[PDB]
């Protein structure tokens, strides 16, 4: 007796949500679900009933502008990982602490680091269950693959956004989140906090010895076919790899940013936030679909399919490839993505892509500072 509009952001999970929506429809014939500029689509009169969104700055801006249903105090929230809930709350782009409310439910977590080929690790005598603990050991590992005739790093520089992954992996350890508050008030600068992360990202891609200029898809295809030791993307890329080669033996590791082995941090965020249009007129029916998606069976099936981390208090890891980072989650040694502090209007991806190709660190830093200053004032 209603048809819901479902906006589903994630290309890599398109099939999973299509099948879940169909399953719900068969069990609830009165509720049909139709799946598909963002400011245009989210206009109040036509806002989607059910929404998935990546948990980043854009989520936070739409949350602050009232596009999304306010889930604060919803009975469902008590079943969820408090850290992941607080991540969602802290994304709200507001200077008012009381406005840091919950505008979606964490549905799946990710981590940023690198995906590595365990068979190639074994090939050159490395322990596939215990990846490098320091920057020097990480670089030594890459040099080891190069010297053994193996392409150490599969870059994907044709798609600018992928260059943001190593930056966030490295910054997670090098740059406390508190620095971005200081950055906003002018009490620090990009030169002071991001010079070292960009320098190390440039050093990383020194070891992209083959096919560095390919697309996201080409890169994960190459890696699936065994042509590189690591691909420095987050957990979200794992299903893109395994779909090409289903029994590839993968690990996922934290990328250690310094030679301080006792102070390493894992960048991790809410990969998928599930929410409702605030001005939607079918909230009762939408919530039924959302409660279905947020059930343990669906969450863990999604996690298995997408190599993700469930949002329930008792965390489930969807792929044994994630075991090397389990310690970071258990100990709460995690950090926000640094680009969750960067306004969407700033084309950081383009700037980073350029900096990696030219090696011009100072132009990246000054461009970011220029763009930032104009936004903040
Ligand atoms: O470090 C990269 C990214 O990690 C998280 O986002 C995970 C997200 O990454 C991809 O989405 C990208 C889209 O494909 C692009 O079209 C868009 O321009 O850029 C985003 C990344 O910003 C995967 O496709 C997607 O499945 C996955 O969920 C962080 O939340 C994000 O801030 C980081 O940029
Ligand atoms: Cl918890
Ligand atoms: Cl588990
Ligand atoms: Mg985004
Ligand atoms: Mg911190
Ligand atoms: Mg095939
Ligand atoms: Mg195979
Ligand atoms: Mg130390």
């Amino acid at each position: 007796q209603v048809t819901l509009d479902f906006f589903q952001f994630k290309a890599e999970a398109a099939d999973w949500f299509k099948q879940a929506a169909q399953e719900f429809e068969k069990e609830n014939p009165d509720i049909r679900i139709n799946i598909n500029d963002l400011r245009t689509r989210f206009v109040k009169d036509r806002v989607p009933d059910v929404i998935t969104f990546n948990g980043d700055y854009s989520f936070g801006t739409f949350a602050a502008s009232g596009v999304f249903h306010d889930f604060t105090d919803d009975p469902l929230v008590s079943e969820l990982n408090e850290g992941m809930v607080n991540i969602a709350k802290n994304l709200v782009q507001t200077s008012d602490p009381a406005k840091k409310r919950l505008y979606g439910l964490p549905f799946a977590g990710n981590a940023s680091g690198y995906i590595y080929n365990k068979d190639l690790f074994r090939k050159v005598g490395l322990d596939p269950d215990n990846p490098p603990q320091t920057w020097d050991e990480f670089i030594a590992m890459l040099k080891k693959f190069r010297d053994a005739g193996i392409n150490p790093v599969q870059a994907t520089l044709a798609d600018a956004w992928t260059t943001q992954a190593p930056l966030a992996s490295l910054a997670g350890t090098l740059v406390p989140e508190s620095e971005y508050a200081a950055l906003k008030s002018g009490d620090t600068t990009f030169k002071q906090i991001w010079t070292e992360p960009i320098e190390k990202e440039i050093e990383l891609f020194k070891y992209a010895d083959s096919e560095k200029g390919v697309t996201y898809q080409q890169g994960t295809q190459n890696f699936a076919k065994g042509t590189a030791a690591i691909i420095p993307l987050g957990t979200y890329a794992i299903p893109q790899i395994t779909m090409v080669n289903k029994d590839i033996d993968l690990g996922f590791a934290q990328m250690p940013a310094t030679n301080d082995a006792s102070k390493q941090i894992l960048t991790a965020g809410d990969d998928v936030i599930l929410t409702m249009g605030a001005n939607s007129r079918h909230k009762e029916q939408s919530m039924r679909f959302i409660r279905f998606l947020m059930s343990k069976k669906q969450l863990e099936n999604y996690a298995d399919a997408q190599s993700a981390i469930t949002p329930l208090k008792e965390t489930y890891f969807g792929n044994k490839a994630l075991e090397p980072v389990r310690p970071f989650f258990e100990s709460n040694r995690v950090a926000d993505f640094c680009d969750h502090y960067i306004p969407s209007s700033i084309n950081i991806g383009g700037y980073l892509q350029s900096a990696i190709m030219s090696g011009n660190v100072n132009q990246f830093i000054d461009s970011m500072q220029n763009e930032w200053n104009k936004v903040q004032a």
